[PDB]
């Protein structure tokens, strides 16, 4: 018993993070193979942030520009690209530690594990959601750009972020590893709107079968609902939608604890429409939506992976 | 900015877990030089664990009896002995990822990382703290006994919790890795009682500090406490003394922040008075207390290992 906000195991990603330095910016790279990728405004001074002509300032880059360090060690530098938002360093040795890896992009409502480095080290690792406004909530400091978001399914690390820059309030945004931004957001320091944030529906009734899997029971009540009137009580507290694809990807849960999908929605309308009254769901106040259906499940179940 | 519960990177200690099964009993092991550290338990059928004897059960056993295996690789056992409530596995094999590692004894109040293993496998990996009842608030099933907590400093692995048993709420007890359970606890199926939990003050002061930091300022009052009266205070809401040692050890945060400890503690003593008034700190409801000053340093500063 027990639930926590649990991120994977590090191990594999650890070994493919380097330090990258183009003259006075340092920040972290990901070497897979022979090519290290990293957030293309390494190349940038400060001045140049406020509105980059990346293109202007790669021209003037030769390889050797680049110091790439693998801890002690130097990988030299042998070809250089930029992809949209990333640049592609070619290096002359291929990391013996390269695990098995797709890029993926992710969709909004999914999480995954971050791996916060500094000067090409790990600092540590935590779970974060993709928000449905294309930002994450993370903790990012001056160094910490080129940190990569990453899942592990059994043997495969699926990158999916690499960390670009900070937003109004702690709020983060970042590319896929194609370089493409998540959200309508570029690589300069200059004035852009994030969309006003959502409560991720199916994370949070995903979040209340985990309490009721824990014994923590007391918000179930006697009543169900219809989804539509479901989604026109949660759309006032600033909800998303409900779909039916919801309703099916919460099905293992469903089963488990033998509660209908409809029966936990008119229990999150209660607990919209009247509050907690200063009571606590597995120890929270408020309601969670950073727990996917799969989080709960792989948790409830002991998914392992390597 | 922005601040989130973050665990230690783990691969150092990926690299160590291993499965140890003696008949139908399967849990983990930590693999260290030529060592096997796991529960004692492991030699236990169901029924022994309502009372077990632990030496007359391991006189039965034979090093054949122990599989070892690390991924598919079986491990040759060429000695066991039984060390407090620990089983000590010597192996034909010296593990070639063994890190620099230390065994310490944590105090109640400090932090450290659960790397969560199932069949010898990392399944996640989470941050908790040493409870003041020497409990821990964990997330670990049937199948988690032998998980490790550990903190890293720069290259060594300090190993200080082994995970043997779930008491009532989903709290866990376990043992340091020399096998002395941390508080009153046994390695029995029976009745045992944990003391009540209090909240680690000198904690929630840190995050009190990482709030100003992350420039949640709103509960900063314009007073001040001695340290006497503002103990008469937390001593009604369960909080722990706050010593001297705590106000010298919350001393680099007061520093970074120009906040007098005394000045933070008046802040405190009003939310324990007056609540919060729906009001949220670092988007919690609550007052955490499971982030030490040094975690707040850490991750406010980018600490990093390897
Ligand atoms: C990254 O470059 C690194 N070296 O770590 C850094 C990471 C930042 C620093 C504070 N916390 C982080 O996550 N990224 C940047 O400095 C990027 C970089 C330049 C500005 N920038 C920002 O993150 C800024 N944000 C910003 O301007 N936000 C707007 C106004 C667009 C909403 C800032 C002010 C430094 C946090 C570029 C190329 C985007
Ligand atoms: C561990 O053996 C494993 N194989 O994973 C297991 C871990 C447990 C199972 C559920 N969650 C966990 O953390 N540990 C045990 O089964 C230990 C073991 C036998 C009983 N036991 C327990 O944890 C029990 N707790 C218990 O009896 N609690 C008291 C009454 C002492 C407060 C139980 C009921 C199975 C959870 C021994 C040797 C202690
Ligand atoms: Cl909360």
């Amino acid at each position: 018993s027990g639930f926590r906000k649990m991120a994977f195991p590090s191990g594999k990603v650890e070994g493919c993070m380097v330090q990258v330095t183009c003259g006075t910016t340092t920040l972290n790279g990901l070497w897979l193979d022979d090519v290290v990728y990293c957030p293309r405004h390494v190349i940038c001074t400060s001045e140049d942030m406020l509105n980059p002509n990346y293109e202007d300032l790669l021209i003037r880059k030769s390889n050797h520009n680049f110091l790439v360090q693998a801890g002690n060690v130097q990988l030299r530098v042998i070809g250089h690209s930029m992809q949209n938002c990333v640049l592609k360093l070619k290096v002359d040795t291929a990391n013996p530690k390269t695990p098995k890896y797709k890029f993926v992009r992710i969709q909004p409502g999914q999480t995954f594990s971050v791996l916060a480095c500094y000067n090409g080290s790990p600092s540590g690792v935590y779970q974060c959601a993709m928000r449905p406004n294309f930002t994450i909530k993370g903790s990012f400091l001056n160094g910490s750009c080129g940190s990569v978001g990453f899942n592990i399914d059994y043997d495969c690390v699926s990158f999916c972020y690499m960390h670009h820059m900070e937003l109004p309030t702690g709020v983060h945004a970042g590319t896929d590893l194609e370089g493409n931004f998540y959200g309508p957001f570029v690589d300069r320091q200059t004035a852009q709107a994030a969309g006003t944030d959502t409560t991720i529906t199916v994370n949070v009734l995903a979040w209340l079968y985990a309490a009721v899997i824990n014994g923590d029971r007391w918000f179930l009540n006697r009543f169900t609902t219809t989804l539509n009137d479901f989604n026109l009580v949660a759309m006032k507290y600033n909800y998303e939608p409900l779909t039916q694809d919801h309703v099916d990807i919460l099905g293992p849960l469903s089963a488990q604890t033998g509660i209908a999908v409809l029966d936990m929605c008119a229990s999150l309308k209660e607990l919209l429409q009247n509050g907690m009254n200063g009571r606590t769901i597995l120890g929270s106040a408020l309601l969670e939506d950073e727990f996917t259906p799969f989080d709960v499940v792989r948790q409830c179940s002991g998914v392992t992976f390597q």
